[PDB]
């Protein structure tokens, strides 16, 4: 083994900052990034607690589909990230680079990393420390013949080199099973074998009308519960908005794929960090998010949806790792073995754990994710773990997945149920990890949760999600509902059938309406109630070290009725929020 380039575990976890190649500027002899980001400049803005954390993500994009393309862009900026100088303190401070080498089934009529050969790639490795891995991203859809091989020499000239292997696919079209080599090809399979310490393997939930959200993740967790990926993660994308036909919030009627560039503005921007939360709760470690202009920002600007969510959320798993691999091993009473393909692909999980077929969120946190790998492996290495003595490992063709009740009546022999409501609700230690599952559907939800005897019950509208942590002295409360109004890019339409018709936004109208609407003169949603009753409680709770959004919340509102020993906590708020209550119980 060569020594690894960087670490990539639960205490050092990967957030991908993704640049994409402006091709119409580099036919102008330009090196320039859509949306306006500079490579120097993003790194720069990037805060210095998150700098060992995160990594820029070249990506190829609209680059001319012609021999030299990539290499040329690629090899300016891995320049320009080698000779980076940090003006605080003179030194040279080579920025930490991933670069994008396969996308599209690398077909020379889609994309320009086509061009990139592994002899490339290895010498690019060997010239730039700072080169610490390649990623794949998005073949499900042009599943090239030749595609685990190519992935096989990617692991491997990873591996030779101490960098990683990224791999982010959705497993439409069985993609994840044939990757370790269901339909017979192996080659990855192979290579996995040998180098899986230098593989990171993430979901990517994109093509959302196919709904393999669940069945995916699931591969996920468990590809590295079994020591077939050294971590996971995902690359969580707001495109789903597009895939699945939504327009306006809340609004009536489907569209279909007609208003992308509308379209992928529009999921609340909360749903990210609720979608994030899937990741962390069940060990995940590694993030990465599309449309970039919205999730991350323009002109080395942090968009609001990066600012008051992702960085909030990513300091978050930084500060409180993830559960280890050996914690996640111990608390999992089932994994399955086998094809989710036969078994309905996502269809599995609906009614189980999730509440509808095209959905990035879990409606229970009492299974958390149940892992699983492709029936194509095997069991040995999870098996010889010390850790994993208590798992029940089952083939997904056993009686007990044959049907939706099936899974339910066995899942909750080995997994009790731990809170009360028609809401999302997973604890970790003393933590209770709360969200509203409700997708495009204006309905408050309610949950009962107790820490021993303490009793506490939340009342959360959609977009809306919070971490309660039991405190020697009381209460940590967290809670993200961020969601600014984007009705704007939706008027003129009263209905489907209009909304259909409008425009096209386009792709430089969305980064204009960015920069002009929402980086400045933002439409800000309405405040709205989070309601928090605590039952058990001594004396009136005392708040502290209140903090959030700039000028999104009201002061929190405690009612205290000692009669009944308890304190009824309401928040009108749009917007992250942080607060300390201090009580004892009684
Ligand atoms: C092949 C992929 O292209 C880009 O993503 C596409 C988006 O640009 C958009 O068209 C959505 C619509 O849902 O589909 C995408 O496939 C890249 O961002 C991605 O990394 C792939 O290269
Ligand atoms: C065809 C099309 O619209 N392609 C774009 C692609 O160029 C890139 O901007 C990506 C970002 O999420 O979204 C998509």
């Amino acid at each position: 083994e060569v020594d690894k380039r960087r670490e990539i575990n639960n205490e050092h976890p990967l957030l991908m900052m993704p640049l994409y190649a402006n091709g119409e500027e580099f036919n102008q002899g330009k090196y320039t990034f859509w949306g306006g980001d500079t490579l120097t400049g993003k790194w720069e803005n990037i805060p210095d607690d998150l700098k060992p954390y995160t990594v820029i993500q070249l990506h190829p994009d609209d680059l001319p589909k012609r021999d030299g393309a990539a290499r040329d862009f690629y090899e300016h900026m891995l320049e320009e990230a080698a000779k980076y100088v940090n003006p605080k303190t003179g030194k040279n401070e080579p920025i930490p680079v991933i670069l994008t080498v396969y996308t599209a089934g690398n077909m020379p009529y889609y994309t320009s990393a086509h061009w990139l050969s592994t002899s490339w790639i290895d010498k690019m490795y060997q010239k730039y420390p700072n080169l610490h891995g390649i990623f794949s991203t998005e073949s499900y859809w042009i599943w090239a013949n030749d595609i685990e091989n190519k992935a096989a020499d990617y692991l491997k000239v990873s591996a030779k080199n101490g960098g990683y292997f990224i791999w982010a696919e959705q497993n439409s079209g069985s993609a994840i099973e044939k990757a370790f080599g269901k339909n017979g090809k192996i080659a990855f399979q192979k290579s996995v074998d040998k180098y899986w310490k230098n593989l990171i393997f993430m979901f990517k939930n994109t093509p959302a009308a196919e709904g393999n959200d669940s069945t995916t993740e699931s591969y996920m967790k468990g590809l590295w519960l079994s020591n077939h990926t050294y971590q996971w993660g995902g690359l969580m994308d707001t495109w789903k908005w597009y895939e699945t036909g939504k327009w306006k919030l809340f609004a009536s009627g489907n569209i279909g794929k007609s208003q992308g560039d509308r379209q992928w503005l529009t999921e609340p921007e909360s749903m990210l960090g609720e979608e994030a939360l899937g990741v962390y709760l069940n060990g995940g470690v590694v993030y990465n998010f599309e449309h970039p202009a919205y999730t991350y920002g323009v002109n080395n600007k942090e968009s609001l949806l990066f600012s008051e969510v992702i960085k909030e959320f990513f300091r978050y798993v930084i500060a409180h790792p993830a559960p280890s691999k050996e914690k996640v091993l111990e608390d999992t009473k089932v994994f399955i073995h086998g094809d989710y393909s036969n078994k309905g692909n996502g269809k599995f999980f609906v009614n189980v754990n999730t509440d509808r077929e095209q959905t990035p969120l879990y409606m229970t946190g009492r299974y958390n994710v149940i892992p699983a790998i492709p029936g194509v492996l095997k069991t040995d290495k999870l098996k010889e773990s010390v850790s994993s003595s208590r798992i029940q490992i089952k083939e997904i063709t056993s009686p007990e997945f044959s049907s939706t009740q099936a899974r339910k009546e066995y899942l909750n022999k080995l997994y009790p149920m731990n809170y009360e409501g028609d809401i999302f609700a997973q604890k970790l230690d003393n933590r209770w990890f709360v969200y509203n599952y409700k997708v495009n559907e204006n309905v408050k939800q309610t949950g009962k949760l107790k820490f021993n005897s303490l009793e506490m019950n939340v009342e959360f509208e959609p977009h809306t999600y919070g971490i309660f942590e039991r405190i020697s002295n009381g209460l940590k409360v967290n809670l993200n509902n961020f969601r600014t109004n984007k009705d704007s890019l939706w008027s003129n339409a009263q209905d489907a059938n209009q909304a259909k018709k409008l425009p096209q936004l386009t792709k430089k109208g969305a980064i204009k309406w960015i920069e002009e609407h929402y980086i400045k003169d933002t439409q800000f949603g309405e405040k709205r109630v989070t309601k928090i009753v605590l039952r058990g409680i001594d004396k009136l709770p005392t708040i502290h070290s209140l903090s959030g959004t700039n000028n999104s919340y009201d002061q929190p509102s405690l009612n205290f009725d000692q009669k009944n020993h308890m304190v009824t906590i309401t928040i009108n708020s749009n917007g992250n929020l942080e607060f300390e209550l201090h009580f004892l119980e009684h």
